[PDB]
């Protein structure tokens, strides 16, 4: 046999035994963590990130929290719905899970697009599911074709869901990853090269770039912009805010959100009723908590121990 | 006090008395008839109707069933939602409701797009929510502005919704009856001119014309493909075709949906491996469950009664 | 050296010797036959076709006439010009190409996308440019993305538009000629299936995929509806309708356009004032000036003799 | 007779008399100043203007030049084309008006919208009819939806558009003046109360909302994105840039352009090899040709003096 993305059988283990749940449309994958009577923590991945971006992290939240980390739709082992990706489904998969497998209420923590979803959700989830959100360097506004305010897609991480789009293809339909390297290498997008490796990296031989595609085209979100999302929050919020910066050559933005982005997304989350935390740390990579976990952890920790 | 759509303050008392619901993003307003012991039924009203557009036939099912009737968001007394309308997001609203109110499996029926819902919750509802589904002249593919089979909704129904878009406007922003009666008077949909009156229609008066927009706009269910949802169902259809034909002039379809769209829909679902129930009322009005509810009331309960 | 088709080297000697003209934003390539002081013609080749898709039609028509046969932006050995790609900028490139190159009044005569821009020409070229227009099985309203009459280009050529922006990609950027011919042999659409071959046939190494693209993703005519075009046509017009029919299986159109399609646009021409011709060759293939050049010659004298 | 601007019969008279010309799908109307023998001048309005926007300035300019000042498509006295307005169609429609009437290159002026089309010209005209252009506040990127570098239309002008588009509506099929300045007197932006009046202004009345609509919806240019524009430019140009700053309310732009969409702008036509000037009068109006004619003619004639 030789695996394939394509063909979705090119999964590994992992430090933790994996379990699904049936969710009506989807089949969602996760894994669990620490002592069950312990508060409840949900944690959503980055875009490209399975449950397993999470998985030293979950090793020091164990000590103190019942920690569930999942994989969305079209991730991981988690169901790919050709033609099916936007906010709106990402985020009632999340409302099913709370629903049917946790059941009692959480605290969220998301990273990047994981982020954008766990302020859906603070916004849109059920009556009394959540207690609070972490949103861990957010693309608020950033991640949208046409934002409200300050730099779109297009002028962020776009060059890197086009290469990923026409590269790689909806469920990996092209997968031509040396043509991937070829152009991502000649990009003047920083993070695009990121991705450049001999082999795929395992955790994008489990994405469905399709989600590149709905992120590049505006579609994801057409329906759910982040203004009205962001004013109607309804839990507290802790906005973690790490590397960001413009381009010279291009304009562009580099991280996840501007200083303009987050504090517009701060003042429309204040109108929102809501107590809302903000940590800037300007040194801190993308996905800190992978790649400083026991400071990522610390932050989670000091916030949500102060919840309810 | 002059009431306004644009004001919400237009409602009137109807036969049944009127509860409400917190489903978290939206508070949904419904009404309840029969004895609660009975099988749980659940009822969608067309476009621009509120749940009192089964208010007869409500009567009739007491005899059988515990039924709800519903409105959506965006009509009647349940949260408007700018920027917010799409069939997944109408659709989960309508799981919340299953699952916070009904609390037990539920046969569901919908016209027109609220049909369209009730094929969506028997393909993507939680698991077990469902029993079965009706839908009562439902506009699969004609209701899409890029349909797999058939007539777009350009072709059809889109002639209205763009009078509304542009004479009533999103959340009544326009709300020129006068222009509006002008226009519908001079169209080539018949359709267009059935809405005409001297005062403005109370249901219409409760109807968020952004609905129209996102149907003639193509972005209610840009990330719902009738042919995917279709392909997808899971529990047993009633499919009930009324009026339709060809307006010689200008090729547009009349009625829902055409032949050939009831055809490719019927091969879908049969190819998701549930039973599929047809029934060709040709001679029957769009609002069947309101212009002739005992009939409605008879197709209904023999196709129920033969369920579970 | 290797040549390839993103380096735009690949082009090969002809029967006719090769012109080039500066058009402003675009270099026009074209080739010239027969008696220059006889009747100018204008040929416009399909979309995949260069001019010389025309080469042994010239030979005929020059018994009687002075031919220009023309690559298009995108085509050829005209200019790419990633982004540009419309009907207006293909239209008013021809334009520019009659008033500098030819400079006397034409009859134009285009197949498929081509007869697409003999009928936009015929409605908006300069005035006293055209004495006649043939449009040689041109895909009216099946090319659009929203029509107004019939099937959509989704319904029609859509799935061969698809696999040329996959597998080939904007300016050859992917290039990925096994995958498109997996992917075309697997398809539904035999006009699919006919572009599959050991190598690339040598006109599509000359062709921009982006074209695909634009037919697909509805832009490149957003700004000229084919129904406000076929109504202001203002020469006399020879519609030829080839091969055509409805495929079991998916219900889409096979060939250039339906009956519907074209009874639609003889309505719209003759609406407009103009003489229109109309020649139903259901036993011809798509390029009958390539596969029956004699037969497509006596069509097309026998209607141009009798103009002017 | 009740004159009204849907029945295109509200234009007076000016201070030169008009004429017209039929450019194939349209007739443009115009007026002429100056001396025919004196090097020619082309003046183009900015969105919502007609010719005579120029009224002042030409009798200055007629000192040294010969100038035409011409009414757009869906402007004026020239044709309205519902669903034809894109940068294309009102470029080559002034190619034709410089082919057809002018006869002579020709230095091009125009405002805002009109800026563009200077630009559009600049890159994009037949060999040889332009000597330079002067772009007089353009919003180069900010008037686009999608722009490479900085604020979007959404961001900028698309409040007023979007007042345009819903209470005047496409060729005035709505006509709700009333309703649009209790709308624009309540918005955050200044230039939509700039348009606020006890009557419709006499410009507004002759033209054609439906521009509104296809700036706010990013069809205008969706086929011409302004950096590939930018970076084509084959003429020199002169770029004034007048009042401009950000809202702190919102964070949108004020004015035609910022900063730093003039720097990219400045660093394309650059690289595209041509003369560029760069005039910045922060404290004039929008339309500095008829706020401060003299000042705006002696930046012009100092400019086009030193050219050929």
């Amino acid at each position: 046999m030789v695996t394939s993305p394509a063909l979705r059988d090119v999964h590994v283990p992992h430090a933790y035994p994996e379990q699904q749940v049936d969710l009506g449309e989807i089949t969602m994958n996760y894994a669990e963590a620490g002592d069950p009577d312990r508060p409840a923590v949900l944690l959503i991945p980055e875009q490209t990130g399975s449950w397993w971006s999470y998985e030293e992290a979950m090793g020091l939240l164990s000590e103190h929290f019942h920690v569930y980390a999942v994989d969305l739709r079209g991730q991981g082992r988690s169901s790919w719905t050709p033609k099916r990706y936007s906010l709106d489904n990402f985020g009632n998969d999340l409302v099913r899970f709370i629903a049917l497998v946790v059941k009692r209420p959480v605290v969220v923590a998301g990273n990047s697009s994981g982020g954008v979803l766990a302020a859906w959700l603070s916004a849109y989830s059920m009556p009394g599911q959540l207690r609070g959100v972490l949103c861990e360097d957010p693309p608020f506004f950033a991640s949208e074709l046409v934002p409200a305010h300050g730099h779109s897609v297009r002028q962020g991480a776009g060059p890197v869901f086009e290469l990923f789009r026409t590269y790689l293809g909806d469920q990996w339909s092209v997968g031509d990853w040396e043509g991937f390297c070829r152009a991502a290498g000649a990009s003047a997008s920083p993070m695009a090269r990121s991705f450049v490796a001999d082999g795929i990296p395992q955790h994008l031989q489990e994405y469905d770039p399709e989600w590149a595609r709905v992120f590049y085209e505006g579609t994801v979100g057409l329906s759910c912009p982040h203004e009205r999302m962001l004013g109607q929050v309804k839990t507290p919020v802790l906005l973690t805010h790490h590397m960001r910066g413009i381009d010279p050559e291009t304009g562009n933005l580099l991280g996840a959100l501007s200083d303009e982005q987050a504090l517009r997304a701060r003042r429309l989350m204040d109108s929102a009723g809501v107590t809302v935390d903000y940590e800037s740390v300007p040194d801190a990579s993308h996905m800190m908590h992978q790649s400083a976990p026991a400071r990522y952890v610390e932050i989670f920790t000091r916030w949500a121990a102060a919840l309810a």
